């Protein structure tokens, strides 16, 4: 298990336009084109995303050429967050693929909201920080991929996965 198999797991892989569990257009591996409700603008997103007209439908390869982007953009936008990143270096690699997965599901402003959640992480109360995790409109919203992060977060193991 790594970052990408994780992941890809929790996203799935679809090669069509779809809706994510938020009712937002999405392709690929979890890529978000847009939270407008313009299918239009969704099919540009996806254009401008891929290079070339697409009328809806990727290959695989670009998908996966979204995915190796997008999780970069994720761990990089970690270190560049000054709340986050003293978190992040705190964990050890397991840990730390939980934190990039949620943070690529809920973006660093759905993270925000995390404070509490964070300082228990830093402290290395698991358990604690575990049951913190689920008191969120996240957790009640996707609570079989949050449970399977969250077990992440506590044991530093794949055990979920
Ligand atoms: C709130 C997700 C997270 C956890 C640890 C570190 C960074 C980000």
């Amino acid at each position: 298990m790594n970052i990408f198999e994780m992941l890809r797991i929790d996203e799935g892989l679809r090669l069509k336009i779809y809706k994510d569990t938020e009712g937002y257009y999405t392709i690929g591996i979890g890529h978000l084109l847009t939270k407008s409700p313009d299918l239009n603008a969704a099919k540009s997103e996806l254009d401008k995303a891929i290079g070339r007209n697409c009328n809806g439908v990727i290959t695989k390869d670009e998908a996966e050429k979204l995915f190796n982007q997008d999780v970069d953009a994720a761990v990089r936008g970690i270190l560049r967050n000054a709340k986050l990143k003293p978190v992040y270096d705190s964990l050890d690699a397991v840990r730390r693929c939980a934190a990039i997965n949620q943070v690529f599901q809920m973006g660093e402003t759905g993270v925000a909201g995390f404070t509490n959640s964070l300082r228990m992480l830093q402290q290395k109360r698991w358990d604690e920080a575990a049951v913190n995790l689920a008191k969120s409109r996240w957790y009640n919203q996707t609570p079989d991929r949050a449970k399977r992060v969250i077990t992440t977060f506590r044991t530093g193991t794949w055990d979920a996965y």
